[PDB]
């Protein structure tokens, strides 16, 4: 499923992002939009044969089984295929996990590089939360 920026913004808040280790919503759905474009299925794979998976493009070297990645963990113990469902939910209770790891929302490159000191609350303005 494709959201819509603020129908994302209020599913992220219910499963209690918002604030989630100090980062406001806004940084949550920047990321999404710039992983995925705010599609559920999306993929995308990488150099060392790892795929990332889902709105938050998590990766299956450490996160999730694929089945295909020699080696990898699976700290969120998923098979991947679950954070391509139209409920994110098991995409958020991962990424909470990941955000928790000791550097912060820097392990999603695009937040890093597209949303990390601009103003993200850009992204949640308009809408009804
Ligand atoms: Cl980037």
């Amino acid at each position: 499923k494709v959201f819509g920026r603020c129908e994302l913004a209020a599913a992220m808040k219910r499963h209690g992002l918002d604030n989630y280790r100090g980062y406001s919503l806004g940084n949550w759905v920047c990321a999404a939009k710039f992983e995925s474009n705010f599609n559920t299925q999306a993929t995308n794979r990488n150099t060392d044969g790892s795929t990332d998976y889902g709105i938050l493009q998590i990766n299956s070297r450490w996160w999730c089984n694929d089945g295909r990645t020699p080696g990898s963990r699976n700290l969120c113990n998923i098979p991947c295929s679950a954070l391509l469902s139209s409920d994110i939910t098991a995409s958020v209770n991962c990424a909470k996990k990941i955000v928790s790891d000791g550097n912060g929302m820097n392990a999603w490159v695009a937040w890093r590089n597209r949303c990390k000191g601009t103003d993200v609350q850009a992204w949640i303005r308009g809408c009804r939360l």
